[PDB]
């Protein structure tokens, strides 16, 4: 079973929703979930904490509400972000969560060592001045993980590269970060969909999964596209079907739904093709899989 859906938006509105009534009838979607009412949610945050919520807490708002503001629900600082919710009925047995930041690191550790909750949250992972959490997935032992970074760089490595770790450990480095670079996708790959990457200024392509080597962790990495001033840093990428849409969002309130099966499917080694056209001073800022 799963009941209702969960949704955060871009602006940080949350709200549930029966799914029976979700599916009948700016501001996107950033993250989506499906759970029970009396499922527990964990809410990672660019800060890298992590915090205990049963859905039932959020309100119950239909699809066109806006829901309540996650800050008023969470102890949240200023511009700490959730960029992960990850549903659990049961703090499943050799499942593990996997995590990235911004500078390259990553850690590992076993779901059920976040079977005890703490009402003002805990540290899942220390980071430094700067540093952010960019993501958070579930793997069960045997996946791969993809760091992507802001210069088109990617590195694709076993989990097993990963010590599972405990809840307070500090994480090793998955990538190697020359100069200003920093990761800014996880991609825990599964089935057979195609890697979508968009970039700053509006240019994104679809790469077979298949045609990303496994490399080993803590190198620099290959190239996932050709990042240059044309181009714009990387934005994010996702892993997507043929027949899934993907949502952007710019800095100037643009958004743009888009269906994957438009998009050409090319090699690592090009920039892209124009996505969305930007103004001169206009960035895309979000990049997400409906």
């Amino acid at each position: 079973q799963e009941d209702v859906v969960v949704t955060l938006s871009h602006q940080g509105y949350v709200k549930y929703q029966p799914l029976t009534d979700y599916e009948a009838q700016e501001d996107f979607i950033d993250r989506l979930l499906v759970a029970n009412t009396h499922d527990t949610i964990l809410c990672f945050s660019s800060r890298g904490r992590l915090y205990w919520m049963k859905v039932y807490q959020l309100p119950e708002a239909s699809r066109g509400a806006r829901g309540r503001p996650i800050v008023n629900l969470l102890p949240l600082e200023a511009n700490e972000r959730i960029t992960a919710i990850l549903p659990v009925r049961e703090y499943e047995e050799g499942v593990n969560v996997f995590m990235a930041t911004a500078s390259g690191t990553v850690k590992k550790t076993a779901l059920t060592e976040f079977s005890r909750p703490r009402s003002a949250g805990i540290i899942a992972v220390n980071l430094n001045d700067g540093d952010e959490l960019i993501g958070v997935d579930l793997t069960s032992g045997s996946d791969e993980v993809m760091l992507f970074s802001a210069a088109g760089k990617v590195v694709r490595f076993k989990e097993d590269a990963v010590r599972a770790m405990g809840r307070t450990a500090t994480g090793v480095r998955g990538i190697k970060l020359a100069g200003d670079d920093k990761v800014v996708s996880l991609i825990i790959p599964r089935g057979e969909g195609a890697i979508l990457t968009v970039t700053q200024n509006g240019y994104g392509k679809r790469t077979a999964a298949d045609e990303y080597p496994t490399k080993s962790r803590a190198t620099q990495g290959v190239i996932s596209i050709k990042v240059t001033e044309r181009n714009g840093s990387v934005v994010g990428a996702v892993q997507v079907d043929d027949c899934d849409q993907i949502m952007m969002i710019t800095d100037a309130g643009t958004l743009v739904r888009t269906r994957v099966s438009e998009i050409s499917v090319v090699g690592r080694n090009t920039q892209g093709v124009i996505l969305i056209r930007t103004a001169e001073d206009e960035n895309v800022v979000g990049l997400q899989r409906v």
